[PDB]
């Protein structure tokens, strides 16, 4: 099993600085 | 089993600094 | 089974420092 | 069994710092 | 006649185990 | 003529388990 | 005529187990 | 007539597990 | 006539297992 | 006529295991 | 099994420094 | 098993600086 | 001058029969 | 002068049978 | 002058039967 | 000047009959 | 002048019947 | 001037009957 | 520190006549 | 740091005349 | 630092006349 | 530093004249 | 540093007269 | 540094009428 959901999204006229994203472990 | 939802989202004219995100373990 | 929520929103206009989400464990 | 909700919600002109969301254990 | 709707819906960072959607009869 | 709402919405963060919709008969 | 409503919602941080819904007879 | 709605909708950052979807009957 | 939806839809990092999609009958 | 929808959309960074897809019927 | 979701979205006038994404372990 | 979803989007007048993507381990 | 509102608004799960609107003279 | 609103809203779920709307005049 | 709205909205698992828009005069 | 808004909106899931939109006069 | 919008739109999973659309005049 | 608005949009597995668009008068 | 909010919200079917929003200083 | 939120926000059915967004100073 | 959300929206049926939006100083 | 979000949107049947957008000072 | 943002957006059945965007200084 | 978003977009059934588009300074 085991079935994850990410990270899924819209950015409009955002700002993001220094993101860390990991999908694991 | 283990459905597990993640991140979902919109950002509309907004800022988000040093986000940290981690899917697993 | 376990069916687990996530985050899931919208950022209209908004401001978000260094946030820390762990979806896991 | 066990059906979990997370966060969900509309942030509009709302300011937070530093959230820490867990979604485990 | 008969106009019928369907389902239309968003899924942020949400977890759905094992629906069953039957359009018809 | 018969209009017919079905099922819309948002699922923000949130969990639902197993659900069985049928739009018919 | 038989303008029917169906379901519309919103689920914001929430839990729904096994739900049942039929749109129909 | 019978103008029937299906499935529409947007999968963000979500899990969904072992889906069954019939559009017929 | 028999107008019929089908499935439209986005997947933006999110996880779908062992889906079942009949378009008929 | 018969207009019948099949299925259209966008998979981004996401993951979908043993999908079955029937068109007739 | 593990069907695991990754990264995807939408930037639209939008601004990313450094980010890290890590997809695996 | 293991299916596992990588990085897929549309960047649209975005500016991104200095991404680190890694898929694997 | 003459800042003019019109129809906003919700529908959850409602119905409306042979609504007429005029936004206008 | 004269700024005007039109009709924005929702229907989730809902049904709305032969609505005449006048944008006009 | 006249800055006038149209329509705008989200329809979600909704039935609309014989709408007539106008948008002129 | 007459800036003039048309319809603009999102169908999920839904189903429309007949509809008749006029831009114009 | 005259800046007319049209119509845009997003049909997910939706069935539309016979639409009769008239840009001009 | 007259800048005119056509027909732009998305159709995701979805069904459409016999249209009629007119771009012109 | 100074996490500050903007401006976030819906106008429906609503009129609003030469705002000035400034964002800074 | 100064995490400072913009403007995000939805315009259904809406008018808005000469608006003026400074972001910046 | 200066993380700054810009301007991100939908504009759905909706009139907007001569925005000035400046992005800067 | 300065992360900088810009102008992202969507513009659905809807009309805008004479934007003045500047990216920069 | 100084990652910024420009213009992203999708025009879908839409009207713009002499827009004017300046990406720059 | 200086990593800066242009534009990016899509017309779809669309009418921009003399644009100005400068990309410097």
């Amino acid at each position: 099993g085991a079935v994850v959901g990410g990270l899924g999204g819209y950015m409009l006229g955002s700002a993001m600085s220094r993101p860390m994203m990991h999908f694991g472990n």
